[PDB]
């Protein structure tokens, strides 16, 4: 946590960094340094004590399996989206609100094991009889909270007994919104609100909700990066959903073909069916509750019509 302390960011990247479309897999050593400079252009330059907030940073970055695609680059790229949202929507959101935000996307998918709700479930790992829905999301929260209990680590310390309960429960709503199995009811709820003009950022319930989404935005967005990169992360998604894929087959379980590496020649329909269905749709509601999110929109939609390419068999 010492090197990261003297730490600043090049010039060039300070406008880069404010885009949706940014990258942040040329700069794996300058990671650690992202956050703590978007933690201080959003909330404040001692919203945390640094040494503190440098401690917890490092603590998460080690918390992070080596699994191919639930890895330290995943939370810093769903972090980075965030900020991006809260940049462009600032006044609508608190300061508890976005330093929860951004915690919360970089303690999102803390000691995950490349392994879904729907395996643990049925396997009966001990994590399945300790939650039972939003699985692995009620354990990285409860991984959160287990990094701040330690030793010169609570970064939340500063604030008062209201404040902190506040923030962990904007974290706690925020971790368990990451559960994509939760997203589809919660946005259909929204585009009900958004269509009949119901909608109401000062009604907690409607926050919330638009707080979900934002999450799951961020979550999903290597689908609004350019198509080199999304290329490279299916990558990353798949070798993930094939080695769970590849121990239901020994238990004696057939996997689904997203989880079955003996059906790769799908993967193109699969990324479209997700893209029609999941991806899309979250990011038009998005634009519709926050229309400065509209670039997020854009590129997921470049990013369809080059699946569509690939299956008209013109790559
Ligand atoms: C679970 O069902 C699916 C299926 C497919 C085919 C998906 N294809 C994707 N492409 N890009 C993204 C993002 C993405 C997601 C979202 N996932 C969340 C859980 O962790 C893995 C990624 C998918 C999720
Ligand atoms: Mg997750
Ligand atoms: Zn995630």
């Amino acid at each position: 946590w010492q090197g990261l302390m003297q730490f600043t960011l090049p010039v060039r990247l300070c406008k880069e960094i404010e885009l949706f479309h940014f990258d942040i897999g040329p700069f794996e050593n300058m990671w650690p340094g992202i956050f703590v400079y978007m933690v201080h252009r959003s909330c404040g330059t001692s919203c945390f004590e640094l040494e503190k907030l440098c401690r917890f940073i490092m603590s998460v970055k080690k918390n992070y399996r080596r699994v191919p695609y639930h890895n330290w680059k995943h939370a810093v790229t769903v972090a980075h989206c965030m900020y991006a949202i809260l940049q462009n929507n600032h006044t609508l959101f608190t300061d508890l609100e976005r330093k929860g935000l951004l915690i919360a996307c970089l303690c999102h998918d803390l000691d995950h094991r490349g392994f879904s709700n729907s395996y643990l479930q049925k396997f009966d790992h001990p994590l399945a009889a300790l939650y039972s829905t939003s699985t692995m999301e009620q354990h990285h929260f409860s991984q959160t909270v287990s990094i701040l209990q330690l030793e010169g680590h609570n970064i939340f310390s500063t604030l008062s007994s209201s404040e902190y309960e506040q923030v962990l429960e904007i974290i706690r709503k925020a971790i368990i919104a990451t559960d994509l199995a939760l997203y589809f009811g919660n946005r259909k709820q929204l585009e009900e609100m958004y269509q009949t003009g119901s909608l109401n950022l000062n009604n907690q319930s409607h926050r919330d909700r638009v707080i979900g989404l934002m999450m799951t935005a961020c979550d999903l967005c290597s689908v609004t990066k350019l198509w080199p990169v999304t290329k490279l992360t299916a990558n990353d998604i798949y070798a993930e959903f094939w080695a769970e894929g590849d121990e239901m087959k020994k238990l004696g379980i057939q996997p689904i073909p997203m989880m079955d590496r003996d059906k790769k020649d799908e993967v193109p329909q699969g990324q479209l069916g997700f893209y029609n269905a999941v991806a899309i749709p979250c990011y038009t509601t998005l634009t519709q509750i926050l229309p400065p999110t509209e670039p997020l929109l854009k590129a997921c939609r470049d990013n369809l019509s080059q699946w569509e390419k690939v299956i008209r068999g013109e790559e």
